[PDB]
DNA sequence: GCTCTACTCATCA
DNA sequence: GTGATGACGTAGAG
């Protein structure tokens, strides 16, 4: 019977992380390691990792979970990504965590300059 | 015996202008009146009339004729619009021809002031 | 801490 | 005189 990849103890995996994100990770371990397993909105992915719509809209590149938009079901559905996937992608895109920092620096100098 | 709306004489209408653009206009009169009847590419519509992709892509709004892209059939199809439709939309959007020149004006000042 | 689309230009197609 | 899409962004309206 397969064990959770963090704790190596649990055999009941988080249904979302397992079914949607293909991760053999229990619910308690997901909460204990948000740096790998937290679900991020589309908007959070753009803000946090500077990924673009084309990257995030690409069905081949990321797993994702859709939910009704929490402001209204008539609005476009919310889209949730798993941190470890979007982070891996962004580290490749920008040159590691330091890469991302660099890009953080640059955009804020812009917004400073633009005032 | 239905007649061209420009010349009131010809009965044989330009097949593109009639079939595609719903205009009861002969080929000769289409050539004699490019201010109404010329076909303009999607690119020319953006450059000439400051129409945007959303406007030009809206199938409800304009009639259009597609053709293979002249640079290569593997590229996106060429899209042709008729002047009188594009222009009327643009005049509506920008406030007349003067409106359009004002916007022409505004944009060149950008390229200068950049 | 919601998301899509719309508002100059290059490039590749 | 070819066209779609993607970029330093950001506000609306959904
Ligand atoms: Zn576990
Ligand atoms: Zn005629």
């Amino acid at each position: 019977a397969p064990k959770c990849i963090e704790c190596h103890i649990n055999i009941e995996m988080d249904p979302v992380l397992h079914d949607v994100f293909k991760l053999q990770v229990c619910k308690q371990c997901s909460k204990e390691h948000p740096e790998k397993y937290a679900l991020l909105t589309k908007t959070e992915c753009k803000e946090d990792y500077f990924l673009t719509d084309p990257e995030l809209n690409d069905e081949d590149l990321f797993h994702r979970l859709e939910k009704p938009n929490p402001h209204s079901g008539t609005f476009a559905r919310m889209q949730l990504f798993v941190r470890c996937e979007v982070e891996a992608f962004a580290f490749k895109k920008w040159g590691g965590e330091e890469g991302l920092d660099e890009e953080w620096q640059r955009r804020e100098e812009g917004k400073a300059h633009r005032r």
